[PDB]
């Protein structure tokens, strides 16, 4: 049937069970090219939906745009059409001095700072991804040949005030979020992002399988400044670990 | 050259107000109803427009879904030298009263969203600017539409969050179980999803800001859509020319 956003049905996907989740609709169809037979569904604002095979068995594409609320409707409607298995595929920015520039992330749980995730289990739930996923992900990071965390992700519903910024218009944070990344620094969080929280609640809260990988293209602590290629190369691994993570998992 | 709207306080021309709508699809179309329309960007989301409208600048810049991908425009808007957002939308109503193809101006929003919790705490109001309200009132009124001025509920979901049922897993958290009926009892007139957080971080933030939205169905009971699309776009740049 036609979903509400997305545009496309059960029978659009093939079978598909897997979908590969980044945020960028203009990452969509380079994920879908490490695949077989890569095929575009259809592209309604943020979500652009590819379906592809990879050994031998349909898995979809889609991009869930920015935060939460977005990445809500994505998880719902393709979960509607059968998907059971989500893998978030990002870059991101480090805030722990041991974390380089190249290496990957693995989240093995999200400070919850959004708003969605209290739309599917009250706070107290934790926002972990399921043990099999992270597990996949690891292992698929880890022959990459790079450097690999599992640890903690602070996940955030704004850019600016949530993660600290005072670089801003008003040059101002709400007393909730200030002095809140030294906070998360002192706790071992590894890096900030804005979807994680949403996806990995409401997931774990629904019988749906999830996680995430980031490859990590800043570090937020240091001065140094990453040249291109080390860029490039990290944006291209982070999208071959998340293909070869969902290898594992078929 | 702000980090993901990709233009500089030069391309903007001195515009100090923005139209804010939520699909990039619809920028032009509201960037041409007025002079000398100028593509500026698009990334992501984010399709930036530039426009004249009565001799003054004034730019047009999509958000995306939701409270976050807005909160990001806003703040980089803001940055450029923009103080003044006129939100245009389209909407489902609550109130069995409110018809398909009337204007609702929002004059609060019920903050069920996250984001606007990064700008002031919850007891502040999330309220529109008082000038913008008034002058989007009036250019609804002047489309010929019956406009209602109410209390939206602004949610970071578009499911559990405006207690839909009709899902995969067919269950709403305790928080939201029987949250429709309160809101309409209450006298709420709809839900969308920007809101809350457009409104508190501009009244937090010394921004104008207002919301204004064509009624396109009805929670509780073509194409006329496409003629309510128009209305609103048509709305929202008159309310821009009220405001300069
Ligand atoms: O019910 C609706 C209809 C349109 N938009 C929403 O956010 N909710």
């Amino acid at each position: 049937k036609t979903v509400f956003h997305l545009g496309v049905t059960e029978a659009d996907l093939n079978g598909a069970t897997l979908a590969i989740i980044p945020g960028d609709p203009a990452r969509v169809q380079k994920i879908a090219e490490l695949m077989d037979n890569p095929v575009f569904l259809a592209s309604h604002r943020e979500y652009t939906v590819y379906r592809a095979e990879l050994d031998g068995q349909s898995v979809v594409v889609c991009s869930t745009g920015i935060g939460g609320p977005s990445t809500s409707i994505a998880v719902e409607e393709l979960a509607q059409l059968g998907v059971r298995t989500f893998l978030r595929v990002g870059t991101t920015g480090a805030i722990q001095p041991h974390v380089n520039v190249g290496d990957m992330i693995v989240t093995t749980g999200s400070v919850r700072l959004d708003g969605a995730s209290l739309h599917f289990a009250p706070m107290e739930f934790p926002a972990v991804p399921d043990f099999d996923v992270a597990t996949a992900m690891k292992a698929a990071a880890q022959e990459s040949g790079a450097t690999v965390h599992m640890g903690v992700t602070a996940s955030s519903d704004t850019f600016y005030p949530g993660q600290e910024r005072y670089d801003t218009f008003t040059g101002r944070v709400v007393r909730r979020f200030q002095g809140s990344m030294k906070e998360w620094q002192d706790m071992g969080v590894l890096n900030f992002e804005m979807e994680s929280a949403t996806l990995l609640t409401m997931c774990a809260s629904s019988g749906l399988k999830a996680g995430c990988v980031a490859g990590v293209i800043i570090n937020r602590t240091q001065k140094e400044i990453p040249d291109h290629a080390t860029l490039k190369e990290t944006e291209a691994r982070s999208i071959k670990v998340v293909v070869e993570a969902a290898r594992k998992m078929l």
